[PDB]
């Protein structure tokens, strides 16, 4: 079964031919990583910084979110969620309507889940998530996030376009440690806890328009 | 209303007189430390260490535990919980037996709410707990623990009575970190998250009796 109404229906053979998958999509560095011959970073303490996606994913991943195109969110109250109050809104895609969703659990579920495992030993996790979507901050459109706390046990952020080449700004910012992420890469994800310990605030962008890639798991 | 089939009637004042309540029992630094002016200690990353009990109220809360006489727990499975299996055993007195439950609720969500509250900015706590028990370690019954991890936002840990005058042995060992705590307090208490980046394990004892109070807020 290989159906062709997408732009690039390849994305969806995560199911069928895993391996090709992997080999074509997920950063030639993950592996390497993953078996511990350093490459992972902790530029603050309970921080860390290791390479998931290669280029591939995020040009064709940018290319479906902009063919949907509608950037639904930004108003402080929701449909899409039940309560119907978001605490903070943003302009966002959800996986949900586009209908990949099922596709990012399981790759949370694979190529995730033991790299948190291995970086907090003694961790066990079956990686469930249910809130995840893609945000796209520009000068005009939203701003920056105000500080705030995220629901769930660790939060996944993955950059989705070059520093630089395309726009400039800031990354995330740790109140109670006086931490400044400044350069994002295109390919790596950031892992911190977002319940508790973990203040942290949004770098507003300036020139340029910036993707980014969240998701909650295990809230 | 007075009930006086107690042996100490007066631990189970704290909801007609507040006021003589907190003078008589809490620990009379803990204004002191609340408003910011030291006192509250950070031995290791995220750990916190600031004096709640005073002398009286652990040994009132010791001899009225005594008093009780059935220390039962040990087996890895359980009939006080619903699930019907503890992930690991240890000899407690649930306070849902002595009746000392809402009490120490109201405890909580008085005294110790504002506190986590100041300590941690951004965090708005209602003190609801579920888990709440004291724990009794003696070289003879039951040795310290194995490494684990705990099923709650944040722990509180407070110790019941005096080291090396009555008990000698060790306190906690963080296992990421390699962090000992050597000497608790009589009174005061020790906080930090228990769910992933602190995989902490118990120091065993060896001469006398040792007593510890645990409380698993925040479910
Ligand atoms: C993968 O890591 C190696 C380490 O030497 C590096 O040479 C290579 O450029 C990396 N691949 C990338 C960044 O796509
Ligand atoms: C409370 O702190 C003061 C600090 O000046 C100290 O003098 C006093 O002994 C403390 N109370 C105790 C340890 O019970
Ligand atoms: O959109 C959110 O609320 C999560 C993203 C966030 O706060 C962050 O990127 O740190
Ligand atoms: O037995 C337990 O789980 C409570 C005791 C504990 O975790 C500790 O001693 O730190
Ligand atoms: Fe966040
Ligand atoms: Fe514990």
């Amino acid at each position: 079964r290989y159906d062709t109404e997408h732009l690039h229906p390849d994305l969806w053979q995560i199911f069928d031919n895993p391996v090709d998958w992997k080999e074509q999509y997920i950063h030639e560095n993950y592996s390497r990583a993953l078996e511990g011959e350093g490459i992972v970073e902790q530029p603050c303490p309970d921080v860390y910084w290791f390479p998931l996606l290669s280029e591939q994913m995020c040009d064709e991943l940018v290319a479906e979110m902009e063919h949907y195109g509608q950037w639904s969110g930004g108003r402080h109250e929701d449909s899409r969620l039940a309560g119907g109050y978001e605490n903070v809104p943003t302009v966002d895609i959800h996986m949900k309507q586009v209908g990949y969703e099922d596709q990012w659990l399981q790759l949370l579920r694979t190529y995730v889940g033991p790299m948190t495992e291995s970086l907090f030993p003694g961790y066990h996790t079956k990686a469930r998530a249910v809130m995840n979507f893609v945000v796209r901050y520009r000068p005009d459109e939203q701003p920056s996030l105000r500080p705030h706390h995220d629901s769930s046990t660790f939060t996944l952020n993955v950059a989705l376009n070059h520093k630089g080449l395309d726009y400039e700004g800031g990354g995330c910012r740790f109140l109670r440690y006086d931490c400044v992420i400044s350069s994002p890469r295109k390919g790596w994800a950031l892992l911190h806890p977002g319940r508790l310990t973990h203040y942290h605030e949004g770098l507003p962008t300036t020139w340029g328009t910036r993707y980014i890639m969240v998701s909650f798991v295990d809230p």
